[PDB]
């Protein structure tokens, strides 16, 4: 039979305390939701493929039986023992000894790994669905198979296999939940985002690549064995002075052959292995021969020195190659070889001469020297490998002449000249190629690669996903082929609507209905179309009070980083190492010093606006107008508005020291405290000079005359603006105490400085190449030399972290710093005054705007201006009266039909035409649309 | 084909140029209303003539020179088409960005064409030609080195996106300002 | 190539993480120049300005 | 290197040394006697004029 | 004038340091090059440079 494993099967993978932590690690698991084996007993003989999950509900336990392989392990219920030898009520297990000591969902988990046995165990009361860690058990020394003996009930039996998994442990350290990583897509994205949680978005999760099917070695067709008996085994090999140098070229070279001879003495390759060269492809090959003295052989060999290497022989420092020697004390004073020369020989360069004698340390050795040429040149002498057929238009393992590769071979129409090879591109890669068999010319193109995305609502909505393989061709992998390559879990739609998960190209993502994953085109907003006539004009008749919040960072958190600890753990011998790099140490201090003293000055620039500290009197009457959700309470501790304590709720030892800030979020309040006050009792002259004060409504007045509506309208709509302005207010609470989303531009802030400081402590978990990540182990191991060595690799990538973190902390900091520069230009022109920029200080006509204080940041609530209901109206640029041409004064005429008025253009208010709202100049024959109409006179 | 891939733009070149036209559409028809809320339409001639009146210039001179007024800005932008049509050299802000985009990406492949100190510069050559220890060497060497061209050019990415950064919230601005509404700023 | 880049640590996730930052950037740009309106207005069929 | 202070944590009786979000021993079991002990890296910090 | 100074005093640090890095082993035996290249074989000096 066959069930289902409920996210069963999981384990603590070591004995490391960890509390309050999404962990990931990777190894032998139980897959989720994988079929485990059901079982019933009446032998079973099971496989022991990596390692056994085994679940059971039972008292009998007649498993009893555990056989590897001889590795025979029992476990019968009182004591457990284990017999290592080749074996072959009733002991008929078979045909070292190890004994150790003497209604419930029994589980197990038992693997070898390292020649450890390890069984993990919980033994809870009563697959079942749910979560249940295994602690683990004892650890047993020391085999591919497993068996269960049934000595004359329900169990289940799974198989580990390697995983990636996140534990997440609770804070009283034990695993609560775990994802299985490479499950399904969503999973991928929560292993991505180390969280078990995911908001709405894109999510790059991992990438794709398309594997090669088969490989395909390429060689030219020749057989001619390369002459290598005639230069090993010749009869007379000429002396050191004047080493014979035979090429050997266009042949079958088998070095194994020369290899596993036993002949030889020494056989040193330098730039190759011995045991690859038969995989390899030589452009040339040069064996050069000669005879020297014993203790002279080490003398063969690149940057040595000695007679032999300076006056004879010398080797280039890029020596790829080989160097055979063998004694040879059977073929003497006609070996001549130079002894003394003006200067030192050029690498494989032949030219005093003395001549040893030899009587059957000082024996003779032959030696030969096989140079390489590992060129991209055309390859000539080869291995003994097999040509395979080619495959075309496929992923392939390709392999002409030595030049590997991997890609799609398809046929090309490029030209090449007959003495042609091979191709090249801009990014000097092989862009063809031509088969050395049959001389034709095939294009390589990299087997497809790319990007894979992953689609998701909110966790909170849904657990349905789309996928985007990104810049592919899914003929290579409903299903739906876009430009920014290919969504499948989505279905398209013809319909448009606003974006909410943009996937490119025009098209996005959204979960809309049974609710699934809709793909479409983003529509850009309502159709609209403008009744445009050349004598028609829309004038407001009402208007609305809108306060909307403008968010910008100001600063970020002042960090300072001790390279000398950070890097040199109070350890002196990685300090005078530390020396040796000059001062990187103390630049990178004054940069992150730099970085600090900025955003102290950033506030400074935004709040530090006022001269005083304006109070606001203690009776609030402002014609109306309520602002006790903006101004502070003496009731809290911190003197902070009701909106600044909603927004301050709303974002939440290694050589690292986080200065605090120069202004206390206390005093950062006093200032948006006294800018209110300011603004309130005095408007726009605080910010000129000495704060005259002025009735609010009054301002307010020179506010809207500023807009262009003229001051009746504010003391005839009074209490309506009034109580547009409180009911604005009051949303914004709404908006601010339901949705935390609003805040985003300064949590990113501080998410960056995070994730940006927890990356650079992980990196002190690094070996960088060193044999450990820990300093003092390093120290304790190793002696002073040799630790000096790994000690260096280890500085050279602290060094570069600290480097890293610094270039991002210096960019982060200037974006920040541009952003506080606007934040001070809004609060001098949006609260100290108001704007004639449009759109700067907020969406409409702007009145007027309130600064709050926000973790590292500022929020200015912009009060605007905007007209509401729109009327039709038939209008001409003037009048002609009694042959001359009146022009409106301040405003627009109009008519309603019948009459004619001249009216502001912000607010309907029409007037009768007189002489003092209108202007006369000229005649009413050259003006395009004037009208007849009289013009009263008072 | 090395690892790059070039991603598509959100917004598709036709439908920025939507954008555009309903900024046109909504600048002619309706003024400076459509960007303060809901498009008031107003005839051109007018919003000419509040646009005359918010440089110091009171509107019966537009009406009085409508025709000559008109048919300047007709010239003026027929000049704008000759002065397109002929010299490339007036986009050459754009252009740059082009090409500083593609000269660092050219480098960073050319940067794979380096031994950075290893024996070779192709990774299976090295794999092929060495043993698993002594490969491991190269590697290493190799890894240090093709990491730092990495590190280089996304350095470079970063300051020139900071650079963009700046020049796309200018030209807001500018929307916003020249587009939306007529600006007292001198010279901008 | 592989394993003796995890010796590294995490460069690369990071360098990622800058690269999808600026590319997200740039479509926020984008939005940010040219999407200042609220409907896409159309001109009327007869040109009289 | 560190201060050795009397831990609340509840160390599981398999579990011989703890770590934190920077994968830094936290906390150790003292061999001799079964007890958690935490560690805290003594005091350290720039000094100004 | 200090805004300006700065600008100065900033960009001749950054000089002077950059010439300074001129005189540091960086593992090396010396820092001076040709000091190396005249005591060492070209194979030797060859890692050392
Ligand atoms: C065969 C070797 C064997 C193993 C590997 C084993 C594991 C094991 N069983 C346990 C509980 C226990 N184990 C059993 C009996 C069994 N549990 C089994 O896996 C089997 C096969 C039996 C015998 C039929 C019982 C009855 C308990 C206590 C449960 C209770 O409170 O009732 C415990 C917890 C002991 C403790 O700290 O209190 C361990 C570690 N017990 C064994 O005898
Ligand atoms: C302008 O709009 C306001 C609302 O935005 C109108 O005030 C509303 O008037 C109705 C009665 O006509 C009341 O029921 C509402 O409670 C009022 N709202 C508020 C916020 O006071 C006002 O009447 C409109 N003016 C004109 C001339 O139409
Ligand atoms: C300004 O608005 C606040 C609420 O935002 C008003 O405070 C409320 O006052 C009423 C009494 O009129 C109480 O019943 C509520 O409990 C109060 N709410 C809060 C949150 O304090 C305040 O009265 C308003 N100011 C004026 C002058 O009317
Ligand atoms: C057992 O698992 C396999 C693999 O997932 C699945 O195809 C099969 O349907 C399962 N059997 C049952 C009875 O669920
Ligand atoms: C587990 O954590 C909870 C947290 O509320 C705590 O009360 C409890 O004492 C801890 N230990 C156990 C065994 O539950
Ligand atoms: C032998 O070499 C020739 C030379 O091109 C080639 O055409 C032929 O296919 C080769 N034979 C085989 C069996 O590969
Ligand atoms: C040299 O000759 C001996 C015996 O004649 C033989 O065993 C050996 O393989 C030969 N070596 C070469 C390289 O030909
Ligand atoms: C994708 O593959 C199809 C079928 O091979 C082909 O017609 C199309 O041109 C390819 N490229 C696309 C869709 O961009
Ligand atoms: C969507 O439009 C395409 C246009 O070719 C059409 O083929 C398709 O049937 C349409 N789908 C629906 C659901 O209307
Ligand atoms: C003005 O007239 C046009 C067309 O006659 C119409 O579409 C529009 O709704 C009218 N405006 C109002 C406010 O009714
Ligand atoms: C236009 O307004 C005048 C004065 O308010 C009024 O007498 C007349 O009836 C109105 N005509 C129309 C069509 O509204
Ligand atoms: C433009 O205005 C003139 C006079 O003001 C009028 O004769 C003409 O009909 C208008 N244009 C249209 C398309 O109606
Ligand atoms: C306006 O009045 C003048 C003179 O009284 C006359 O010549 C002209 O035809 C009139 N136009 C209209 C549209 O009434
Ligand atoms: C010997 O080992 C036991 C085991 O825990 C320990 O309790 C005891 O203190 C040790 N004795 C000494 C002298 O350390």
């Amino acid at each position: 039979a066959y069930t289902n494993s409920f996210t069963r099967g999981v384990y603590y993978p070591d004995k490391v305390f960890r509390s309050s932590v999404l962990h990931s690690t990777q190894d032998l698991f139980l897959p989720f939701f994988s079929n485990v084996t059901w079982f019933h007993a009446i032998n079973p003989v099971l496989p022991f493929n990596d390692g056994v999950y085994f679940a059971s509900t039972e008292k009998s336990n007649i498993i009893r039986g555990w056989i590897f392989g001889s590795l025979l392990i029992v476990n019968n219920a009182t004591n457990v023992v284990i017999k290592v030898c080749e074996f072959q009520s009733e002991f008929r297990v078979y045909s070292f000894e190890y004994v150790s000591q003497p209604k419930n969902l029994r589980e197990f988990v038992f693997k070898n790994i390292d020649g450890y046995f390890k069984i993990y165990s919980k033994h809870t009361p009563i697959l079942p669905q749910g979560f249940s860690a295994l602690e683990p058990l004892v650890d047993l020394p020391i085999i591919t198979r497993f068996q269960t003996l049934l000595a004359l009930a329900a169990y289940y039996v799974g198989y580990l296999q390697p995983r990636t998994f996140l534990l997440k442990y609770n804070e009283n350290g034990t695993i609560t939940d775990a994802v299985d990583c490479a499950l399904d897509p969503l999973s991928e994205t929560k292993c991505t985002l180390k969280s078990f949680t995911v908001e709405k978005g894109i999510y790059q999760t991992s990438n794709f690549r398309v594997q090669p099917t088969e490989s395909i070695v390429r060689f030219p067709n020749i057989t001619n064995l390369c002459p290598f008996g005639e230069v090993f085994n010749a009869t007379r090999f000429a002396s050191v002075y004047a080493w014979n140098r035979k090429r050997i070229s266009n042949c079958v070279a088998d070095y194994s052959v020369l290899y596993n001879s036993a002949s030889f003495s020494t056989f040193k390759c330098y730039g190759v292995s011995p045991t690859k060269l038969n995989d390899l492809c030589f452009t040339n090959v040069y064996a050069d021969s000669f005879v020297i003295r014993g203790d002279e052989v080490r003398q063969i060999a690149p940057g040595q020195t000695g007679k032999i290497a300076d006056y004879n022989y010398k080797l280039p420092c890029d020596f790829t190659g080989c160097v055979i020697a063998w004694n040879s004390n059977n073929l003497n004073y006609n070996y001549l070889y130079r002894l003394f020369r003006k200067s030192n020989l050029k690498p494989f360069e032949r030219d005093p001469l003395q001549s040893y004698g030899f009587q059957p340390g000082y024996q003779p050795y032959r030696v030969v020297v096989l140079s390489f040429e590992l060129l991209h040149a055309p390859a000539t002498v080869c291995g003994p490998k097999k040509s395979t057929n080619l495959v075309k238009n496929k992923c392939v393992n390709f392999n002409f002449n030595g030049l590997t590769g991997t890609g799609v071979l398809t046929e090309s129409n490029k030209k090449f000249l007959p003495f042609q090879q091979f191709g090249r591109d801009i990014a000097d890669t092989t862009d063809a190629v031509r088969d050395p068999q049959t001389l034709e010319i095939l294009d390589i193109t990299p087997c497809s690669f790319g990007g894979v995305s992953v689609i998701t609502p909110g966790t909170n909505t849904s657990n349905q996903v789309a996928v985007l393989y990104q810049g592919v061709n899914c003929t290579e992998v409903n299903v739906f082929q876009t430009r920014a390559g290919c969504l499948i879990g989505a279905e398209h739609v013809n319909n448009s609507y606003e974006c909410d998960i943009p996937i490119g190209a025009g098209i996005c993502a959204s979960y809309q209905t049974s609710q699934s994953i809709i793909a479409y085109t983003m529509s850009l907003g309502a159709e609209n179309s403008v009744a445009y006539s050349n004598n028609s004009i829309a004038i407001p008749t009402n208007f609305t009070i809108s306060v909307t919040t403008e968010i910008l960072p100001v600063s970020m958190t002042k960090t300072s980083v001790d390279c000398t600890m950070y890097i040199c753990g109070d350890s002196t011998e990685c300090s005078n190492l530390l020396l040796q790099y000059g001062s990187f140490c103390t630049q990178l201090n004054r940069a992150l010093t730099g970085i600090a003293v900025e955003q102290d000055k950033n506030t400074q620039e935004v709040f530090a606006q006022v001269k005083q500290i304006y109070k606001t009197p203690p009776i609030k009457d402002f014609g109306g107008f309520n602002f006790s959700q903006i101004l502070p309470d003496p009731s809290k501790p911190s003197k902070r508005s009701f909106i600044e304590d909603l927004l301050f709720n709303k974002v939440t030892f290694n050589g690292l020291t986080v200065l605090p800030p120069l202004l206390t979020d206390e005093m950062i309040a006093q200032y948006t405290s006294a800018l209110l006050a300011g603004t309130i009792t005095s408007g726009w002259t605080f910010g000129a000079g000495a704060a005259l004060q002025i009735p609010f409504a009054m301002q307010m007045a020179y506010r809207f005359n500023g807009i262009g509506v003229t001051q009746n309208v504010l003391y005839e709509n009074q209490k309506l603006i009034a109580n547009q302005f409180n009911s604005a207010i009051g949303k914004i609470q709404d908006s601010l105490s339901s949705t935390a989303s609003a805040l985003g531009k300064l949590q990113d802030v501080v998410n960056q400085n995070a994730q940006a400081l927890n990356t650079l402590v992980k990196q002190l978990s690094s070996n960088f190449g060193a044999i450990s990540s820990v300093l003092n182990d390093i120290l304790s191991r190793l002696d002073k030399c040799e630790a000096e060595v790994q000690i260096d690799r280890l500085i050279t990538g602290r060094l570069q972290s600290l480097q890293t973190y610094v270039t991002q902390q210096l960019i982060r900091a200037a974006e920040i710093r541009a952003s506080a520069n606007l934040a001070a230009t809004k609060m001098s022109e949006c609260v100290l005054g108001q704007s004639k920029r449009v759109d700067f200080c907020g969406k409409g006509y702007h009145l007027m705007s309130f600064p709050q204080s926000a973790p590292h940041g500022v929020v200015f609530l912009h009060v605007t201006y905007v007209p509401a209901q729109e009327k039709n109206f038939t209008t001409a640029p003037a009048i002609c009266h009694d042959g001359k041409a009146h022009f409106p004064r301040e405003g627009v005429f109009v008519s309603n039909g019948t009459h004619w008025f001249v009216t502001q253009r912000n607010f309907y208010e029409p007037q009768i035409i007189t002489t003092d709202n209108t202007f006369v100049s000229g005649n009413c024959d050259v003006v395009i649309g004037i009208v007849n109409n009289t013009v009263y006179d008072p």
